[PDB]
């Protein structure tokens, strides 16, 4: 009696009204595009004074919602084949000639060995490999990291959604915004919430990580795009809702493996017209954008079918109580 | 009676049979590669005469199940790191040197101030940038689009799929499909469904939009290529089906930030050896290939379940015309 | 009564304890980076003597959860836009310039025609097209593999892997390891399981496949992680497993559209200041990393819910006894 009357107002305040059960359900198909915009300065010796605009920092320029951008550099340049030095290793280094095998070649060390046992320093002796010379330098990233300016940087980020069985078609720039507000506009909280160009300082920031800190090692950072609409509501609710998360750094007490960083080179031909190269090794957070959602709608299917899974528990409550 | 009659022919022919419940059930694991394939022609003021070909129009040469084709370009070239005068904005224009802070630099800048009020033209002055320069000309994508030509490309797309719950094992390429007719043949509906190579003036013919009007501001086209399979019936069907559909362009009343669009850069080193750069806002449609599908197959398992589960809603049916 | 027991063994055994219904169950979110490591050592006619390493070989340098090694190359170097004869076919060869019309440019061709027909050789003769000249020959790709070497590279694969439900948080790289670890591992089922640094050669093989057959025409590998974990165990296990498959190859009786290929290309500024290009048709291995898991954890809720609908079952089977 109590009994019915709570497992009936069970079966509608639970499952019909509370969890939606009057609602037919669709998930989100998604499609994202995205562009970064900003200058980074940075003085190092040496390539003089020198700025970084999107065509130097997004590597690649065009993926398939995700954006890596750069943040900080080990940078060799002048580099070409030719013989040097491997830097110096319990593996590598060396006393005489009869220690590098000529041809011996291990994916850790610098190149293939001639081999020649040849000074590294004064003080050590290394094996002479064939390799893109002079080697890359043996260094901790810059702290502050080069790119430090990337920070201020923007992302617009572009996202259509569409709902087959509702035929609902939208685009997180919505119908109250224009092109003179993305030509400012930049995401708050606050006063800007309906702006999709974003601060990448304030996304890492939002996940409660800092970005200069970030920004040395690498990382990988997450932007969530929720699509969650009731469309028996009207379709000005329906809006995406934005979270951020840090990706990376599962067991932030290790040393073990920190960030994002990957080598990548740029090709001339000098004078001779022999290929000389620039070796990057670049540190950077990779931004993947990730899009959900589920949208209910009224259809009186699922509502009668729900009713009718409802009540075989409903009366069965009063059935058990003498059936035990 | 009736009723009963109804729900037993029900849980036959609704659930047993047009359901498909007899049937366990696997959905697919897919894997695609892709290849473009043509030549584009342009005439501007002045490269000269250009081609492009699959190595220049490609961006990046390789992505999982998604490729980029560029459409419209503009192009800055012998772009150096120097000062130059920011383009003409209320953000940028000026009458003295005061106006500009050296070193103030935001994102929508374009670049680091030295500060310096610097004649853009005859009429109008801007603070000094030390920036890539010259700087990108302010102006509207080339219409008609200068790739045009890419609407006659050519796109192999090759699908590997696999169902392991059936060890189940096929490819787009079809078994009556061979080397010579790759050779030749491109998708059509009507001559060669059979075909696994479109072209992409046909895909964005078929979603109903026109490749000449896109390939102005670029955009996102979908390929849907759908693997549903009744493994009751023999391995002949099983065959993919090809859809194609716009992605981008949510609310086309919309002027507000249309299309997909990138920055890119070639790198050159000069005479004197320093730095310099092409830059392109390139235009184009990525297409985005997204593979589905669901195989059954006949176990004895779901369909004794199944009507198990059905014997309980059919009797329910004459218990419930007295219970009520 | 033994149909009782049965079926009651059956609701413990079966559905609470063998199927796990008294847990709670989440699914994985997951992020993956790669690094590939190695040197590849070519002599070919002529480059000379040539090294490749990883800014050399991965293209583009960094995908999100994906990694492409070159395998084989056809190279074509010495480009410039410029007219030349088509290479000999059907389609290609002619008698006359009138063979030949101006302008006419199909997907499969060379170039835009001149139109001029041209000595392609001796004996034969072809429409000369305005494209990147001279054309890349018409050969098989180098058996063996010119990036032979790559079968040694390695490569870390840095996973990340929380559990929402849970406030769980994991990478695949274990607590139990270390710095110095990484300095030296490389995966071996026997010897190294934790170390999650693989042999490229290593995974195409525990795929039951032959690396310097797959390096000639290239192919498509994945790398499945699987995180499925009682959490009601200790955290200790809810260690990932790696398993190697490979995606490509479906029909393998074929000759039909073998492997993986690309065209890329490298650009330069010659003496003049006239772009001139290399092109490289890229054979290789694409690596696919994929991850999956769920995690159950114990919650009484789903535990009373599945016992509630076992009860109903375990009953109507005494019900059914006489119901027929
Ligand atoms: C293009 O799209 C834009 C985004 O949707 C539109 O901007 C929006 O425009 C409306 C008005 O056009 C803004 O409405 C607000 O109204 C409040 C009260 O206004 C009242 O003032 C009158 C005084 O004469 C009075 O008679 C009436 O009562 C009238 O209604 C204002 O107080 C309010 O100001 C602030 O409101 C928010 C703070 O809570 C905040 O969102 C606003 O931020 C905006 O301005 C600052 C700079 O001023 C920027 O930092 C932001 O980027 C942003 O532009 C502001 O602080 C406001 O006037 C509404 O705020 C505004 N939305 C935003 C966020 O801009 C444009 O109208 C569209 N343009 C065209 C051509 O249609
Ligand atoms: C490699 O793989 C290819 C694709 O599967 C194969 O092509 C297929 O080959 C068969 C025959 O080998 C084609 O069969 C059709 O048969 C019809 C009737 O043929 C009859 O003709 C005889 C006359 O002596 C008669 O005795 C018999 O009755 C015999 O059966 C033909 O009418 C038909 O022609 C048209 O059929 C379709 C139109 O509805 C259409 O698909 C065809 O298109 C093909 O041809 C045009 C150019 O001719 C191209 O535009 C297309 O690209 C395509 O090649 C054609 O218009 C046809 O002969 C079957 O059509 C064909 N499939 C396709 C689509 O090509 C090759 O046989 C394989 N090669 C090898 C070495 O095995
Ligand atoms: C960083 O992280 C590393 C990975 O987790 C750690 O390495 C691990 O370290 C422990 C010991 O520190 C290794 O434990 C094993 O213990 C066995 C028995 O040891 C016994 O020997 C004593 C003799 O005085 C005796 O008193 C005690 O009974 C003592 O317990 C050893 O027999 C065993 O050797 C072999 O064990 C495995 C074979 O079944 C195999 O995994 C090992 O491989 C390792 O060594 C070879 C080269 O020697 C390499 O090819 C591998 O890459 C690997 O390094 C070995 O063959 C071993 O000592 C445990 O094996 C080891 N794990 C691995 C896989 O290295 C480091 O300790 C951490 N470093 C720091 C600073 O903490
Ligand atoms: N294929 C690979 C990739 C990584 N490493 C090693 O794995 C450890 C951690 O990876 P990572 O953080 O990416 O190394 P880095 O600090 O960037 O150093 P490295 O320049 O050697 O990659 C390093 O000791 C690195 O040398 C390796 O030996 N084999
Ligand atoms: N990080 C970004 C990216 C976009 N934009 C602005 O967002 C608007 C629309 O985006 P999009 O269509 O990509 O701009 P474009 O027409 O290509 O112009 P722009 O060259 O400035 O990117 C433009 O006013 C653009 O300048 C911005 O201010 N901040
Ligand atoms: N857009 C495309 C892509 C592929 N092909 C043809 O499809 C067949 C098989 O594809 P693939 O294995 O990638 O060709 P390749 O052997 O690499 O030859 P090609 O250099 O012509 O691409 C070849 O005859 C290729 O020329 C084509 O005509 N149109
Ligand atoms: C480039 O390398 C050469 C030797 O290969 C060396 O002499 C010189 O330092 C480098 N040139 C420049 C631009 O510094
Ligand atoms: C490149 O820039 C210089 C000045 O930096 C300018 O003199 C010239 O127009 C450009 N050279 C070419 C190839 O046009
Ligand atoms: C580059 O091409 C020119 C003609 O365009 C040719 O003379 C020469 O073989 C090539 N130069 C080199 C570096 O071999």
């Amino acid at each position: 009696r109590f009994t019915q009357a709570l497992v009936i107002a069970y079966v509608i305040g639970y499952v019909c009204v509370y969890n939606k059960g009057y609602q037919d359900t669709d998930t989100v198909l998604s499609s994202v595009t995205t562009k970064v915009k900003g200058i980074a300065l940075t003085k190092t010796s040496e390539l003089g004074e020198r700025i970084w605009d999107v065509a130097d920092y997004i590597i690649p320029p065009q993926e398939d919602g995700s954006f890596f951008v750069l943040t900080n550099m080990i940078i060799t340049t002048n580099q070409t084949q030719s013989k040097c030095a491997e830097n110096p290793t319990p593996a590598s280094t060396c006393t005489s000639h009869r220690d590098c095998k000529r041809g011996f070649n291990d994916a850790r060390g610098d190149g293939v060995r001639t081999g020649r046992c040849v000074s590294y320093s004064a003080s050590v002796k290394t094996c002479e490999v064939l390799s893109w010379c002079p080697l890359e330098k043996i260094v901790d990233p810059p702290n502050p990291p080069l790119l430090a300016d990337a920070e201020r940087f923007t992302v617009l980020i572009k996202n259509n959604i569409r709902y087959p069985k509702f035929n609902f078609n939208k685009r997180n720039i919505l119908p109250n915004i224009n092109s003179s507000y993305l030509t400012h506009c930049v995401f708050s909280r606050k006063t800007d919430p309906d702006c999709p160009i974003f601060r990448l300082g304030d996304i890492v920031g939002e996940a409660e990580e800092d970005f200069q800190i970030m920004a040395v090692r690498g990382g990988v950072m997450g932007v969530q795009i929720r699509w969650d609409c009731d469309l028996d509501m009207p379709q000005s609710w329906c809006v995406p809702r934005y979270t951020f998360r840090r990706l990376d750094n599962k067991d932030p007490d290790n040393n073990v493996a920190p960030g994002y960083n990957f080598r990548f080179a740029k090709y001339y031909k000098n004078s001779d017209g022999t290929e000389t190269r620039t070796l990057i090794k670049g540190y950077g957070i990779r931004f993947d954008v990730m899009v959900f959602g589920q949208a209910g709608k009224f259809n009186i299917i699922p509502t009668l079918l729900n009713i009718g899974a409802g009540l075989a528990l409903l009366g069965l409550v009063n059935v058990i109580c003498d059936w035990i």
